[PDB]
């Protein structure tokens, strides 16, 4: 709980290389125990504009720094994350409630994004194009957009910031981060390390704030004319609101919006593996992620064998409890509103035909704990207005044909992640290409990777993060027609 | 005027491979003579939704066609444009009023976009990425977005459509075009040729409409859930309105918004060349383009020599008249509102200190003709609310230093094209990199090219057209984590 | 005035067996001298609902405890 | 800016200082004219606008463009 590096646990906002408190503050509590973690600065529109100016002024200098130097600083920052991984992991578990093991996995992942873009910084290549005219040459330069507003969710309080910020800095941009109020510490812990690494003042800013100011501050930074880019990860409702704010000044935008995720098990699938995959993809972070398989489409032939083995795996591996407690596998839901959402989903389903296979009530520990649930006999029309209800709940929907499963999964206008298990080479390519999603897992339930492009299609988002395409979200192309030859 | 291929001059909308008239129509007149050119279908929201459905249904089939086949059709379409270039050029001159020579230049350019993307279609490459885990392989596929709404301006009634549509089709998308009401014919002439080339029904649709329905139809297609992409070129005001429409469903967007364009002449510049460049960049299409150098920043040292030689070039080469008339160099302004805008700009400037060097009144031919104007002694603060006033008018602003010229030109939040003349190797790189614009012309006043990326920074736009980056505006990345290995 | 058991003079709210501060606070002064006594947590509707839930969940267990 | 664009001639530094933040370069503009101080009567900064005059009666009349006087 404590014994942490005093420098890592922070309560003030970080702007212009300085720790600044705000007129107001907001409480942050351990989602599992309820223990007060601290009072965090509640930045208002005033503090946001100031942060933007800090970022803008830092940009005019930062963009001037050599890519080899920016690269060097991004790596020192990476090393500092690894050096402090144990304490950084505890901060995540303490505020998100996810099991320490998972938190340790996030910190590495988070650190790997800084490492990865550190390498990308020196690889922004322009082009030399041939044109008919002999009196000219065409060059294409790539330059950083400027200042970017980064708004992150609570699920992965560290990795979500690091994957956006790493790219931005590697490109030569500066950023103003607005972390989730449920988990502001991971963002400020990163700030402490950014100053230790030597990140110039104003290049990385963090302005924490609560529900009260969320709306105002969100609009302030997504509207400021000194801001030229917006990176948001969260709900579709907030996303669309920021898209309107952005529209007024034609800002560059990239976002990943919450949503469902199909998990299809075909007759030719290796049951145990499918189950292991369903286990990893559904109960990671207690089912609180946008890449969390919500609905399971399972083929008649293998249905029964699957639903049974899945349930038997849940009893064997899921241990609800406190994230710091050894052996815990399932942490608490972030808040009460969250629990109510799961209950809503479960009851609405049972009352409509669903058959609860195991645990469908609040856990005996009370508070925000919910029993990992598995319901079968679920039907497509039982997921309405629950597309953003995240919890340890797995509704299994049976199907007969492939064409059928694909049609159901593609009940789109939404499409982020998608999973499926099969042993048919031909079927694998068909489904993988036809699944209207941004990321597809084949015989795998965990697909995270800093070198691969994350994001969604249709209403699930804009742009991609990570991989060799991540840095492009923060660059502008400039065609230079060198003539007079 | 006539004697044109009856099949090329069309009046009905083109949807689902069929020519469909609308309940209403609107007149189109030769901007120079005033002659009635024809009654064109005025599509309403109903006809637009129908066109979208046509495009959507065509998409499910078109996306399935091999890239080599889509490529083949795009080229047949290109050949048909070249085969009919003379008549296609006349249609442009007849409706835009630009000189035949210029119209001939547009048709080639327009045709070259179809040719260019025809080649791009077979070159959409996915990736194979290495990841630490030995039990999996990472693949990245690129697939077409779906249906795109294409809204084009009147300036380049053909090339503006062709550069967007070529990319979309090459990527495997289908489109619904909403041409400018001042110049709908070029869009329909293309449709006739698309059917001759064998473009499948619904792949290329055109829904003409007038001011009345512009607002409604614009919203209809930029809102329809069957539409996943929007490509708009025009005013910043309409652009921002479409950005709001797009926001509601998180549509992919790419636009190029009108704006100023600096033309800097430095002391080391070759006067004659600078003048020739200023001539080409300012009076092309009679100064009616977004890439038209509006303000001229000229250094004290070479100022006088320049302003004089520029004026002497205007008298020698600019011949106002009818585009079909041999020897015409300057055509009419598109409409009265346009002329009033130029007058406004000229008078507002003179009355504020400017010195008219040559012709600053309506031309003696009357109607929409305006005398090519050149005013010196202009000052930065004389371009307010005129950033989108296009006409044959060149305001010259003197400057002392480079730092100064750059600061003035970068009075941004706007940035599309930029030009400058210099003979200093070092200065060339400095200005070219510091000019916050999307395209920079060095010792050249004409920079068009289908293999180079066009577009703007800040509020001048989103995305790029042409070149090897054009097709990316119409693709979605899909990361496939092939595991179970 | 002071020299009191630090544990007895408190400023945070008490919910679910834990001391929890609130986003806001309010001053408490000695009605006679005017001296500032301390800043006390100013609980809002959010903190109240949470306290109620704490009480409700505690009730299901407390009611079960023997009267002795 | 309102002054320069209206006729003023910046004699020295008329932009934010290179230190950024709230620093501004001490400015000195000449060729300024009385009608360039509107809605700026309470704009305080290191800025000195010089207005030329011929006679005493003139200078006094300008300075006494009162209803204000500290």
């Amino acid at each position: 709980l404590a014994g942490l590096s005093a420098a890592l646990l922070r309560t003030d906002s970080f702007v212009g290389g300085r720790w600044l408190p705000a007129a107001a503050t907001f409480p942050v509590q351990d989602p599992a125990s309820g223990a007060a973690l601290g009072m965090v600065a509640d930045c208002g529109v005033r503090e946001a504009r100031a942060a933007v100016r800090a970022a803008y002024e830092a940009f005019c200098r930062w963009r001037e720094v050599s890519a080899k130097e920016r690269s060097s600083l991004l790596r020192k920052w990476y090393n500092l994350m690894i050096q402090n991984k144990d304490d950084l992991a505890r901060i995540i578990t303490a505020e998100s409630g996810k099991p320490l093991k998972e938190a340790h996995g996030e910190i590495l992942y988070s650190a790997f994004f800084l490492e990865w873009f550190s390498e990308e910084a020196r690889r922004v290549y322009g082009d030399i194009i041939h044109t008919p005219a002999k009196d000219r040459r065409a060059l294409v330069l790539k330059q950083p957009i400027g200042v970017a507003a980064v708004i992150t969710p609570w699920n992965f309080p560290s990795a979500m910031i690091t994957r956006k910020v790493g790219a931005a800095l590697a490109a030569g941009c500066t950023v103003v981060v607005k972390p989730a109020e449920d988990t502001p510490f991971s963002a400020l812990a990163l700030a402490e390390l950014a100053s230790q690494a030597g990140i110039p003042s104003g290049v990385y800013n963090v302005i924490p704030c609560s529900r009260k100011n969320a709306k105002e501050v969100g609009e302030a930074i997504c509207t400021d004319p000194l801001v030229s880019k917006i990176s948001f990860t969260g709900s579709t409702t907030t996303g669309k609101i920021l898209l309107h704010h952005a529209a007024n000044s034609v800002k560059r935008v990239s976002m990943e919006l919450g949503g469902l995720a199909p998990f299809i098990v075909f007759d030719s699938a290796n049951v145990d593996q499918a189950v292991a995959g369903a286990m990893a993809s559904k109960f990671r972070n207690t089912g609180q992620t946008a890449v969390c398989s919500n609905q399971f489409l399972v083929q008649r032939g293998i249905h029964d064998a699957f639903v049974k083995a899945f349930a038997e795996a849940m009893k064997k591996n899921l241990r609800v409890g406190n994230g710091f407690e050894e052996g815990t596998t399932q942490g608490p839901l972030i808040n009460e509103k969250a629990v109510e959402k799961v209950e809503k989903q479960v009851n609405d389903a049972v009352s409509k035909g669903a058959t609860v296979v195991t645990g469908g009530k609040r856990h005996q520990l009370g508070k925000n704990f919910f029993e990992p649930t598995l319901l079968c006999n679920v039907t497509q029309d039982m997921l309405c207005t629950h597309e953003e209800t995240f919890g340890p709940l797995a509704p299994v929907i049976k199907f007969d044909t492939e064409e059928e499963a694909i049609a159901i999964a593609n009940a789109a206008d939404v499409g982020l992640a998608g999973y499926f298990y099969s042993q048919d080479p031909a079927q694998i390519w068909r489904v993988a290409e036809q699944l209207e999603v941004g990321m597809v897992g084949v015989n795998e339930g965990l697909i995270s990777s800093v070198e691969c492009p994350f994001g969604g299609v249709k209403q699930s988002g804009l742009g991609r993060e990570g991989s060799k395409y991540g840095i492009d979200e923060y660059l502008e192309l400039k065609y230079v027609c060198y003539g007079g030859l």
